[PDB]
Order: C-alpha cells, then sequence, then structure tokens
DNA sequence: AGCGTGGGCGT
DNA sequence: TACGCCCACGC
C-alpha cells in the first residue's frame, strides 16, 4: 500500500500509511512517555504498554494454557503463544 | 520466565 | 485524533 508519512529524523527510513502511526513511531526518537502507571509512577510511550504494565502489580493473567493439566496462566497474548509453541 | 517496547493491524 | 488488540525481538 502506499505508505505517504514519512519520518524525517537522522538517518531514519520509516514511512507509515496512517499519521498516528508515524506519531507513534517518533515516540521512539524523542523519548515522550505521556502515559504514567497510578501505582508505580513509571512513565510510558503508548497507553496499551501501559495497560500490560499494569498487570504486573495486580497479578492479572488472562491468556491460560490449553493444553490438559497445565495451569500456566500469562499476562499477554504473546506469552501465551510461546508456551504453546513450547508445548510442540 | 516476565516484560519493555517497536511495528502491524483493526475499529 | 484515540483505544487496544496481536506478534516479534531483546533483554
Ligand atoms: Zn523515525
Ligand atoms: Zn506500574
Ligand atoms: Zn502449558
Amino acid at each position: 500500500s502506499e505508505k505517504p508519512y514519512q519520518c524525517d529524523f537522522k538517518d531514519c527510513e520509516r514511512r507509515f500509511s496512517r499519521s498516528d502511526q508515524l506519531k507513534r513511531h517518533q515516540r521512539r526518537h524523542t523519548g515522550v512517555k505521556p502515559f504514567q502507571c497510578k501505582t508505580c509512577q513509571r512513565k510510558f510511550s503508548r497507553s496499551d504498554h501501559l495497560k500490560t504494565h499494569t498487570r504486573t502489580h495486580t497479578g492479572e493473567k488472562p491468556f491460560s494454557c490449553r493444553w490438559p493439566s497445565c495451569q500456566k496462566k500469562f499476562a499477554r497474548s504473546d506469552e501465551l503463544v510461546r508456551h504453546h509453541n513450547m508445548h510442540q
């Protein structure tokens, strides 16, 4: 597809289809972290990454292993993916 | 293993 | 613009 939103930061060649995609990416350059955890006051560049971070404080693990007699659960989907891959 | 985080992707 | 899924990489 077409990607009209190009990043002009020094030595960056990243380009995107949407303007929010560019603005999100550019936070990696500036170090801006607009989202703060209300529990430990750590700051984050993104709201979705703040959300999964908060689960470290509560121990909430919404993603359970489907293998029989395996009670392993995880805070994020990608953790479960790696776990399921492990089970062969 | 647990999680920061960069990017794709949808709504 | 926001919101929050997924996937992968690299500690
Ligand atoms: Zn850039
Ligand atoms: Zn926190
Ligand atoms: Zn398992």
